[PDB]
């Protein structure tokens, strides 16, 4: 009944695509390959009502034409791995242009380290809870592999969108 736009992004090989595909099908992607645009529709129920969610599967590096979505957008996972430093320092770089460009500081987003079934961590849990806290929105842990966190990822954020829509 109630829809809601989700938008994934963040640096290439980071596991959006990953993320996506287990939420809508309960099978872990190990091949990469990198994507150009994808979007999925799920029904699942979230606290109690059934939300139509509309996914976009971005790519990583784009060719820029991410203001069309963006501001198609009501909700961005912003993904990084959490053995890639560089694109945990991408993080505010994708914010920034999503703020500029919904021209807001109070945009539904939750921040997401991806791949933490990895034993080669270089970016700290507690580095990205503080980079969460200084943005005001919620850090989820996940891992696409395992699965853990993937739900709690895409549902958190739609709780986001809901409290937006209920200032
Ligand atoms: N171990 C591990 N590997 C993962 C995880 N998530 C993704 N991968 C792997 O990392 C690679 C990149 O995953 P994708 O989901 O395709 O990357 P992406 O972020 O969609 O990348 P682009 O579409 O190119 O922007 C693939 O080989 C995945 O199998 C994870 O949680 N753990
Ligand atoms: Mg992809």
């Amino acid at each position: 009944m109630t829809e809601y736009k989700l938008v994934v992004v963040g640096a290439g090989g980071v596991g959006k695509s990953a993320l996506t595909i287990q939420l809508i099908q309960n099978h872990f992607v190990d091949e990469y390959d990198p994507t150009i645009e994808d979007s999925y529709r799920k029904q699942v129920v979230i606290d109690g009502e059934t939300c139509l969610l509309d996914i976009l599967d971005t790519a990583g590096h784009e060719e820029a034409m991410r203001d069309q979505y963006m501001r198609t957008g009501e909700g961005f996972l912003c993904v990084f791995a959490i053995n890639n430093t560089k694109s945990f320092e991408d993080i505010h770089h994708y914010r920034e242009q999503i703020k500029r460009v919904k021209d807001s500081e109070d945009v539904p987003m939750v921040l997401v380290g991806n791949k933490c079934d990895l034993p080669s961590r270089t970016v700290d849990t507690k580095q990205a809870q503080d980079l969460a806290r200084s943005y005001g929105i919620p850090f989820i842990e996940t891992s696409a592999k395992t699965r853990q966190g993937v739900d709690d990822a895409f549902y958190t954020l739609v709780r986001e969108i809901r409290k937006h829509k209920e200032k």
